[PDB]
């Protein structure tokens, strides 16, 4: 760590503090994250998981029995950009470009059986050229709190969840870019679950076979009727609403994959616009 000079704190999460820092030897500006042998091996395999829509994990430093993750630095997160664009809204062609790129990132990681498990606007990073990238893929499994983007199977206590949890989180982020408001802003596990039920309907064996046998399912859950997406994400067009509905299916087996989402008609006219970034 004597080779790195901290510039400023850019994040604080479950694992640890994230700093913007300068590599004293190369002159490189990086994102430095300060955090078991199985963890060293799993993180070292993530170093080889390279894609245009994944934040590059440059180095894993295991010195003085402490762990540091050195990432490439991007100039802003999606959270700051959504807050900066709250008065006008992010242009729909830019929303579409970012969703398309994040699905490409997900399709790549998922093909390598790597899950994110905690997607949120704070770990989606953007640059001046129009790219968007996912950060912290595979760190949840390797090392073994906002609930707004949590898939219903995680909230109902499924221990062996799938890549579908990331499609759910990304659907929630898509809705939030379009409407400029969090889709399900729960402040407790039960509030999160009941916010999902109040919008999409209380799940049952018809729409989600096996739901009533899930570890934290209670027959005493209130029964709420489902709402129309036209009410949930106005002014999104029918292609966008259809794709969103498939990303938010209750049954993880019915939920669209990232690979299938890339073929959705909503992306017929996708482009790569330039964002207006204030750095
Ligand atoms: C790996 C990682 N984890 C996080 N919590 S931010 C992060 C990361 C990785 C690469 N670039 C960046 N840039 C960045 C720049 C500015 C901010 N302001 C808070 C807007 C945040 C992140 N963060």
């Amino acid at each position: 760590m004597e080779n790195f000079q901290k510039v400023e704190k850019i994040g604080e999460g479950t694992y640890g503090v994230v700093y913007k820092a300068r590599n004293k030897l190369t002159g490189e500006v990086v994102a430095l994250k300060k955090i078991p042998s199985t963890a060293i091996r799993e993180i070292s395999l993530l170093k080889e998981l390279n894609h245009p829509n994944i934040v590059k994990l440059l180095d894993v430093i295991h010195t003085e029995n402490k762990l540091y993750l050195v990432f490439e630095f991007l100039h802003q997160d999606l959270k700051k950009f959504m807050d900066a664009s709250a008065l006008t809204g992010i242009p729909l062609p830019l929303i579409k470009s970012y969703l398309f790129q994040l699905l490409q990132g997900l399709a790549f990681c998922h093909s390598h059986r790597v899950l994110h498990r905690d997607l949120k606007p704070q770990n989606l990073l953007i640059n001046t050229e129009g790219a968007i990238k996912l950060a912290d893929f595979g760190l949840a499994r390797a090392f073994g709190v906002t609930l707004w983007y949590r898939a219903p199977e995680i909230l109902l206590g499924c221990k062996y969840y799938s890549t579908a949890v990331d499609i759910w989180s990304l659907g929630c982020i898509f809705a939030e870019m379009v409407t400029r408001r969090a889709l399900f802003p729960g402040d407790s596990e039960i509030d999160q679950l009941f916010r999902i039920f109040r919008t999409l309907g209380t799940p049952d064996e018809v729409v989600w076979p096996g739901v009533t046998s899930m570890p934290d399912y209670k027959p005493s859950f209130p029964k709420w009727a489902r709402q129309d997406f036209s009410k949930v994400v106005p002014p999104l067009d029918e292609d966008g609403r259809s794709l969103l509905s498939q990303m938010l299916h209750y049954d993880p087996n019915k939920r669209i994959s990232a690979k299938a989402a890339l073929a959705h008609p909503f992306f017929q006219d996708v482009t790569k616009p330039v964002p207006h970034l204030r750095l």
